[PDB]
């Protein structure tokens, strides 16, 4: 899984891939939660003393759910204020999940927390304040809805002004929070190892050298995807480009750095890790592009298209894109 | 520039990128030459005793011409028999071009020779025989039409039964022809160095190891693109896929191996080499996909869609796709 934020003259652009082992193919769906929805949390958080059983949607939110392996967990969200939240795999947190300490805040099941944040908050600062004030916590130690074990994930929030927060569970069960903007190294997020280890790795590379990507090892792992996205995004020059050309430039650059093909095995895992789908967002204007790598097809839409919905709605978006749909078919939840 | 042939159950698939330095951006155009067209060669071939001044089109041919930097030279063609012909850059042939010896055959200016071959011949073996019999020769030592110097190019021919021919100008100005099928290493063609050197480089890598791509150096150079296309294609698994899925699998695999992003500089040249546009062909059925990397957009069409035309036609295809065209607007030449 990889994610890039790029500042542009047309908006803050975010691109994210959903990658997994080919033995358990992903299947992306979308849910829309309109303003004022009375929401009920999916799953249990029995490890924590207080549950976020119910909430109300404050901000119109679209949630991309992973149905193929993750049981419907919400992994990439955006709201009408241009806030984006996301969960990506972070296997190096696995040893520590059960050691997350309950601070007494209402705990949100990891199947829904990404959506819950979009539904409640408008800016990165708001979410960091809410965490600090004990408004909610992430239920790190609890299994996601319907799954057997706590999942090793790391979370991030990106707002329309390019403020980034990374939330990563590290040694001892510490919830570590990293802050930065879309020109910091936090504009890139992948998978394992943990963020300190990526930063250590990067110290040998001088990103100012436009030939530096050629000096970086290639692999399908999170380490190499992190380094290559950092290198290739440093030298991405968006001057004089149109909007369409700017979107395309991010896409192209991202794919060169981080699209994971089928058939390549990572010697560190003995497994593959192909990209199944991707999302591109303009957080300033609501533009969304959903691409399936299985069909190679993509649809462009806007969050505004769903703003008329008066009840939650759902779409098997990847399936529809794979069948050649040009518009989304929505169903009541 | 990179090119991949892949045998599939739905047909012989070919993918090719057109890559160049960013300081001279590419602009892809297309011409249609119907059967019976009286053709007049562009340019001169004054270094050669006999010129292919005029010929008649035998096979309905679509020619992809590069207008940005190569003055409208034909770089990628196909015909109604499924023959595909292409020219890619081969900078290691540059010191040898003036040493090519005129064999007395009618010489075809390099602006046209790729189209000429598709307009006259149906199979790879037919092209090989025509060369051997002296029916034409490449004007290696002559500048392409409208340009100052001989261009350092290499040529290849792929037919609908997957027979491949590579033509390179090697030390001392000798013309070397390699033959093989679409399972051989000739299924991949990039840029410098010459083929013997690519083969030498590849001896170190065991292509049967599915983790082998992770053991290969990455660069934007032809050497590294060759190696990675060979690796990634060796483990592409097309069983069970639909036709759409198969086309996409080739695309994505090719992109991971060989799509060159903007901004990365090659330390061997001190220049970049981004991909500007790409073409995908099914040689068995006439399907063609043209994608612009500048806009990210792609159109699908079929050669049969152009049999209606009784005189030559032309389209600024790249410009049209960049403006969001879904179908080609043809002009009389």
């Amino acid at each position: 899984c990889s994610r890039l934020v790029t500042e542009t003259q047309y908006g803050t652009m975010l691109m994210r891939t959903a990658d997994w082992v080919s033995t358990a193919p992903f299947d992306g769906h979308m849910s829309v939660f309109p303003v004022g929805t009375e929401r009920t949390m999916r799953g249990q958080v029995a490890e924590y003393q207080q549950a976020m059983t119910k909430w109300q949607t404050k901000y119109h939110t679209l949630s991309i759910e992973e149905h193929g392996a993750f049981g419907g967990l919400s992994g990439q969200t955006s709201n009408e204020k241009g806030l984006s939240v996301m969960a990506l795999s972070q296997h190096d947190s696995e040893p520590y999940l059960s050691q997350h300490k309950d601070n007494g805040a209402p705990a949100v099941n990891t199947a829904d927390v990404v959506s819950f944040i979009t539904e409640r908050y408008a800016t990165t600062a708001e979410v960091k304040a809410a965490l600090d004030n004990g408004e909610f916590q992430i239920a790190w130690a609890s299994a996601p809805n319907g799954m057997e074990h706590a999942a090793p994930l790391h979370y991030s929030v990106v707002d329309a002004d390019g403020n980034i927060m990374l939330i990563q569970l590290v040694k001892g069960g510490e919830q570590k929070i990293y802050l930065g903007d879309a020109e910091s190294d936090l504009r890139v997020k992948t998978n394992d190892p943990l963020q300190e280890k990526h930063r250590e790795y990067m110290q040998q590379f001088d990103l100012k050298d436009p030939s530096v990507a050629t000096k970086m090892p290639w692999s399908i792992g999170g380490l190499e995807r992190n380094s290559r996205l950092l290198a290739m995004s440093t030298h991405m020059d968006l001057e004089g480009l149109s909007y369409t050309e700017t979107v395309a430039r991010q896409k192209g650059t991202f794919d060169a750095a981080a699209l994971v093909p089928f058939g390549v095995q990572d010697p560190k895992t003995g497994e593959d890790y192909p990209s199944f789908f991707s999302m591109q967002y303009n957080l300033d204007n609501g533009d969304i592009w959903f691409r399936s790598l299985m069909s190679g097809k993509e649809i462009k839409f806007n969050l505004e298209d769903t703003k008329q919905f008066k009840t939650p709605m759902h779409a098997d978006i990847m399936a529809q894109v794979d069948k050649g749909a040009q518009t989304i078919t929505w169903s009541k939840m």
